[PDB]
């Protein structure tokens, strides 16, 4: 037992459907499930029946919530919901020991927001204020909480793949959730958490793409995302990579572009087809970076006859910028040092892996005018 052992596997989920945190709003307590979103910036709960919903936040029997008297509206990738702000009184049970009021959004209409067997009821949205709707005037939660109590200004999240769980540590780090050291790369602006990634290889392989192509026009880190997002030509270069790497086989053109599953008799997966990919990112000192290295455990994700194991590939084309999503997290211990402007990663003492090959955090290396890497508006 660390201190924030009462932290340790807070978190569900169903696999490639987000994970979730127990979080408990109003007076009487009203505890729902609610998305870890490191992508966004609302806290937002439904309100009303909805057919995916097992329940919802009743305002009218929380006597503690006051009316902001203001609706709210946000599109996400490609789901929408809309709503009314107000506050109330937020705890999260196997969180830190505070209560705070916050900032909550009551959605009652959406459009491809829920999702069916998910399990969760609302989104915490834990980047920036930059980002949040209906504007930065919003004082989104982990803001909120850092204002009015002493939980320090960093939160940690370790997500376990392959039924999910996971662990997110409020207010420090747990040394039991990882493995090797702590590398850590700049948070580049607040508002996602924007990096910058100046090298990629496959199975050891640079793609050799200028490094503004990988980060074009950001890079974030989002927990509420499933896959590895690239940018198109980045995705197309490491697509015909991987490909090349994984020539004993032959798939698809349709499996690359995630619309055709492949699926193996149970236990058969031969991971050994496929490359691992390593992502070099921008490290604290002058010319330094380090690599995180995932494996086809991590981009391949499992899809649940129960004696086929069907898979989805889950690197995936994107026109807003790389997106480090699940794929990614679930190789890592990630620390959202949000005090030091940083983001920190580690072998994650959960991943999924084999007895041949692990997830890892290597450094440093050398990179050279990396200051050139990042997009600018
Ligand atoms: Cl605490």
């Amino acid at each position: 037992r660390g201190s924030f052992v009462e932290m340790v596997d807070n978190l569900r989920g169903k696999s490639g459907q987000g994970y979730y945190v127990e979080m408990t709003v109003g007076s009487p307590p009203q505890t729902l499930n609610i998305l870890v979103d490191t992508g966004s910036s609302n806290f937002a709960v439904g309100a009303a029946p909805h057919p995916f919903l097992h329940r919802y936040y009743q305002r009218q029997l929380s006597s503690t919530y006051r009316d902001l008297r203001k609706g709210v509206y946000v599109p996400y990738t490609q789901g929408a919901w809309a709503g009314e702000l107000g506050t109330d009184l937020v705890s999260i049970p196997h969180g830190p020991n505070v209560t705070v009021r916050a900032n909550i959004a009551a959605i009652t209409e959406s459009d491809k927001f829920f999702i069916n067997g998910s399990n969760w009821e609302g989104i915490l949205g834990l980047a920036y204020a930059e980002i949040a709707r209906p504007d930065d005037s919003l004082e989104p939660f982990f803001d909120s909480l850092v204002k009015q109590t002493h939980v320090p200004n960093l939160f940690s999240l370790q997500l376990c793949g392959a039924s999910v769980g996971g662990s997110m540590i409020i207010g420090g780090i747990d040394h039991s959730l990882y493995t090797g050291s702590l590398w850590y790369t700049p948070i580049r602006r607040e508002w996602y958490y924007e990096v910058i990634i100046v090298r990629v290889e496959i199975n050891g392989q640079d793609l050799k793409m200028d490094c503004k192509e990988y980060n074009y026009d950001k890079s974030i880190v989002d927990s509420g995302t499933t896959n590895l997002r690239l940018p198109k030509k980045v995705f197309e270069a490491a697509v015909k990579s991987i490909k090349a790497a994984s020539s004993t086989e032959k798939f698809p053109d349709g499996f690359w572009l995630g619309e055709q599953l492949v699926c193996w008799q149970a236990g058969t997966t031969p991971w050994n087809i496929f490359p691992v990919i390593s992502l070099y990112l921008m490290g604290e000192v002058t010319n330094q970076s380090f690599r995180i290295t995932i494996l086809p455990q991590q981009y391949l994700r499992p899809v649940e006859t129960s004696q086929d194991d069907c898979y989805k590939f889950a690197i995936s084309q994107s026109s807003t910028g790389t997106v480090m999503g699940a794929v990614i997290m679930e190789g890592f211990y990630v620390v959202f040092d949000r005090a030091r402007k940083r983001i920190g990663f580690a072998v994650s003492a959960c991943h999924v892996h084999d007895e041949f090959r692990t997830a890892a955090v290597e450094g440093p290396f050398v990179t050279l005018d990396m200051e050139d890497c990042g997009y600018n508006i």
